């Protein structure tokens, strides 16, 4: 019968029970403000080192990095742009910042408004395979571009972005470079070295973490001019009392992010493929992006004759909760990703599953898809 | 010796237990995007709706106004003070602020930056009651001042401002103003309306609320260039995911400040009474600030022979949390000697010892800080060769 099936997780995650009993103390029972002197004060110390510890083994950091404390990855991709616009545009020699036309609303308003502050951005268009190259970005790049910010993994198609080569092509220009790696943590592997990128947003809420709490990685704790400005507060980078239970909720799911991508990704990955090959035998159908270059969780399955919404909206009433993918036509016939600012563009479902995902899950979402295509194959014009 | 008791109240405060079972099932149990159309996301819409409601009518707000939440009352006066020299002083005809010598770090610091981008400021020194008066803000208005930025109370001395006559100079002027009102929620009256306030910063973790979570009151929807661009949260007018957590306790601590406002006038107010007066019966003691325009819960303590910070390590030593608050020598109409407030930042600054309490602090607890309190003034007075 009727059963409530969650797979939305790239747009937020449930909180692990885990997370929520190592959060649980930091409200009432150890309350204090950790920059006050008093035991009160003090007696979160440990957990938050113990959380720091977590974040920088979870991303690979080493000790003269700096990992600082958002309140969401959206903060740290505001706090990214505009402070690289105003340590190395407004008050520099520059005025171009290169990005994709796919990245998050965090990302593209920004620079947008940049734009209107007089900023030269690029917004590189996408490719086949969902992914922008970094002879791209190389060929972009001017001698007075200031930063360069690719999205690690992209949030409606899952593809993974060539991060270590842009890095390597930014390095050998001398052009900081930022990823937002929100789809990466928990999906793919993360070495912020080996990526060789210089600043890298995440989002707690996304692997499995609370919502309210997010990072900003900075290497070798590059100069970047701070957003909130007040007391001393992670280094004198970030003002504001530090969120405790977020803190020590980011650093347990990331540790158990880590953890469950080590041992248990082939659950997940085998689950999305089972998912995948049962939508796609249904008569024109195709999913979108190369899956041997997608994370193991992501499916966007465009759907002819019937709209997007309309089978998000009727899987909705079937208990099944997914979500939008902007996508264009193409040929080499493939349906490929494109910005939502599209002319060309319609929407595809996108189906997102996570480690809490149960194969009675699949195969209630496998039937209720093959019923909902058919019904609303019946209504259609064509 | 020892037994636990937190009287830095005006730092943080502990999660209400009723706040925290509010928040408890928005993490694992009603964990959707409220940004999303499926029943998943659309599941917290009428907690958020709650809160928010919560928030309006515990800061007297109206329907044409907002309340946008932020981070944290940091994110709130960064927000404020970075987008009124946005809007009137890089793309406007202003360039002057005023604000005061007692203001967090989070107003001075970012005025100080805006120092550094060409903006004159001026710190308003506060007057031997700790707080400034509307006719000097008077003074101060010209024709080219774009925000006035003054704390509708402080949390050093707890010291109330005359933030309504303030509001009617700058109304006549015709210039806004913005009050950091976070130590203002829970234990005064707060009415942005009476206050004819422009936009009032607060912070949850203040009033018994979470931590991570904080909130901008702006009045009229007044236009305010965004500081985090993105998506449409908020109204669009400040993006990232909802901290649905910490929205619905957030409202739920701000109707609770607003029920416990009258407890914490009277029976905390009698306990934080209790504490002073026994305070000041040890010699050359002085309270900073006239407690007839304090906030019930605030002392402010200069000794004479000791010095701040070793009286609070020792108070810790005795379980006792407290905090530190700066003040200045000089004399009343009396030709008295009385401690009065002054910046931080001064070179005639000493530290006095700060205790604040709560609507959760006992008679007990209050019995066992005097007692440790005389016994940390004798023995440090006990060691010095100059106290007379």
């Amino acid at each position: 019968a009727h059963m409530k099936v969650y797979l939305d997780n790239n747009a937020t995650t449930i909180v692990d029970p885990e997370v929520k009993a190592a959060m649980d103390p930091y409200f009432t029972q150890i309350y204090g403000n950790p920059n006050s002197l008093h035991d009160f004060g003090t007696e979160c110390h440990p957990a938050l080192r113990k959380a720091m510890d977590q974040m920088y083994e979870a991303i690979g950091a080493r000790d003269e990095d700096d990992i600082v404390v958002t309140s969401c990855a959206t903060e740290s991709n505001n706090w990214v742009l505009k402070g690289v616009y105003f340590d190395l545009i407004k008050n520099g020699d520059k005025d171009h910042i290169i990005t994709t036309e796919v990245e998050h609303p965090s990302v593209t308003a920004t620079c947008r408004w940049l734009e209107e502050q007089g900023v030269r951005v690029t917004y590189l268009p996408v490719n086949q395979d969902g992914v922008v190259e970094a002879h791209t970005v190389r060929d972009f790049i001017t001698d007075k571009t200031a930063l360069v910010s690719i999205m690690w993994a992209n949030n409606e198609t899952g593809a993974i972005f060539p991060v270590e080569e842009i890095s390597e092509i930014c390095k050998e220009k001398g052009v900081l470079f930022h990823t937002d790696g929100v789809q990466a943590i928990g999906k793919i592997p993360v070495d912020v070295i080996r990526a060789g990128v210089d600043f890298m947003s995440f989002s707690a809420h996304k692997f499995h973490g609370p919502k309210g709490v997010g990072g900003l990685y900075i290497r070798n704790g590059h100069p970047l001019t701070s957003l909130l400005h007040g007391g001393e507060h992670m280094g004198g980078r970030r003002s504001g009392t530090l969120n405790v239970p977020g803190i020590v909720g980011m650093g347990k799911a990331m540790e158990l992010a880590t953890y469950y991508l080590k041992f248990e990704e082939e659950h997940v990955r085998k689950l999305r493929d089972k998912l995948e090959d049962a939508i796609l035998e249904i008569p024109d159908t195709y999913s979108v992006g190369p899956r041997e270059n997608r994370t193991p969780n992501t499916i966007l399955v465009s759907v002819r004759g019937v709209e997007g919404e309309a089978m998000l909206w009727d899987l909705n009433r079937a208990g099944i909760a997914a979500s939008t993918g902007s996508a264009c036509a193409s040929e080499d016939p493939i349906m490929v990703a494109v910005g939502a600012d599209s002319e060309l563009a319609h929407t595809a479902v996108r189906l997102s599953l996570s480690r809490f995902t149960t194969e009675e899950e699949i195969d209630y979402t496998i039937e209720q898809f093959k019923k909902a295509v058919e019904r609303l194959r019946s209504i259609s014009s064509s």
